[PDB]
């Protein structure tokens, strides 16, 4: 805790919202997506190449300008309001975000840059960068990850260029919103935009994975797009979501200054995509510096297919930790941050297995099961005991929990 936070050369006063941890701080600026030979950098480059090739290959395809070095520090307005996210939306909870204060935060998604880039007059761009979220702990979640945003605008004439009387067709109208379109969009326009969005993503996936992947489109919701979809890839017998997308909400596009255009946007999870593409078992591997892992991604050309050889999996050490939550003062993700700070990448996952209220005291008891497993070696019972004891004491000091164990 403190009164002022210094980050990337700037100073931010603290308030009731401030909840950034020093641990997260050490990762800001690391930019793995810009680190030559890093798997995330690799994905980013192969995605860029795909878009370049399509630009040079099809007259219709616009040139996408790429922004992969935008500061992750943004305003709540950039991250939330510009995207039409309601003031009472659960995605704004202090429990799920790293707020520097009430006005600034570490972006929770690359969509935080849509409005600004649109406002600058760009028709097609990609944003690649580290995003931050407070979440649970397991092999598929990390406080920091990366996304790649894409935005593509269409003018009326351009969208209907391939149709005879196309110029008599329109992008906008004044009807009602349905499951298939916004209230100011015509179905003619939406059908073409949606088709372009899905075809583009399908071609990008074919380029990255080959024409053998099994994908499916799932209808979903986002305040900033409509209709909206999630694309899922069937991997290891399970359908996994790898991206969100949809037709951009017109209110957003209009407020940025492009009131004469209609467009689509998407945001893909790079780690999610990389773990499927290279069969990487644990997200923590992206942050280790073990050459056994990293050396495998140093290719001659980004098109050199890397055959990822999984590292050995070492034994885990499991310990439980129980304590009484402070009298009406505590958050699950708060404990998760403390674990990331003390246990670092030694912890594989934390599971809240039990919770109950004591009648006499009125206090709530929480019991978490902590799985300790190092991605690079075998952990000794000894070093785990010490890390675990430090977690217990810290929990009592910072979280205000009462050691129940
Ligand atoms: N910690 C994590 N590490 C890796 N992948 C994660 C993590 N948390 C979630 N994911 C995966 O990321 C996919 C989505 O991220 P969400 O954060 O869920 O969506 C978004 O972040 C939206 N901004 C996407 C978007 C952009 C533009 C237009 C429309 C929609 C999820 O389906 C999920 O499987
Ligand atoms: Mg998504």
């Amino acid at each position: 805790p403190g009164s002022v936070v210094e980050l990337l050369g700037k100073s931010y006063p603290q308030d009731d919202h401030s909840n950034l941890t020093r641990k997260v701080l050490t990762r800001v600026g690391r930019n793995l997506h810009n680190q030559q030979h890093h798997p995330l950098w690799l994905i980013k480059e192969r995605v860029k190449e795909h878009f370049y090739k399509q630009y040079v290959g099809r007259f219709g395809t616009p040139l996408f300008s790429v922004y992969d070095n935008l500061s992750p520090v943004v305003t709540t307005w950039q991250n939330f309001d510009s995207l039409l996210i309601p003031a009472d939306h659960p995605s704004r909870k202090k429990g799920d975000n790293y707020y520097l204060n009430r006005t600034h935060m570490l972006r929770a998604h690359t969509s935080a840059h849509q409005w600004d880039l649109l406002h600058a007059g760009l028709d097609a761009f990609l944003v690649v960068g580290d995003v931050y979220r407070r979440d649970q702990i397991d092999s598929q979640h990390y406080p920091i990850f990366h996304q790649l945003e894409a935005v593509r605008l269409f003018s009326k004439h351009e969208l209907f260029a391939g149709i005879k009387d196309g110029e008599s067709l329109q992008l906008f109208e004044q009807s009602s919103r349905s499951a298939h379109k916004q209230e100011t969009h015509t179905m003619e326009a939406v059908k073409l935009v949606e088709f372009d969005l899905k075809q583009t993503l399908t071609r990008l996936m074919a380029h990255l994975f080959g024409d053998e992947l099994e994908i499916r489109w799932v209808d979903c919701y986002f305040p900033f797009t409509h209709p909206s979809f999630e694309m899922e890839i069937n991997f290891h017998g399970e359908w996994l979501e790898v991206l969100g997308c949809g037709v951009m909400e017109q209110q957003l596009v209009n407020s940025a200054g492009a009131q004469d255009r209609i467009g689509w946007a998407f945001g893909l999870g790079l780690e999610r995509l990389a773990m499927i593409l290279y069969d990487i078992p644990d997200i923590r591997l992206f942050w280790c510096e073990d050459e056994r892992f990293l050396k495998q991604f140093c290719v001659s050309n980004i098109n050199q297919k890397v055959k990822f050889q999984p590292l050995s999996k070492y034994p885990a050490v499991i310990n439980d930790i129980s304590f009484w939550l402070p009298s009406e003062n505590y958050a699950e993700n708060d404990f998760y941050d403390l674990v990331r700070t003390i246990g670092g990448d030694l912890v594989e996952k934390v599971d809240l297995i039990d919770k109950f209220v004591h009648p006499k005291t009125h206090k709530t008891s929480h019991c978490y099961r902590i799985t300790y497993r190092h991605m690079e070696r075998t952990l000794s019972q000894r070093e785990v005991r010490h890390i675990h004891q430090a977690l217990q004491e810290a929990a009592v000091q910072l979280l205000g929990v009462e050691g129940r164990f």
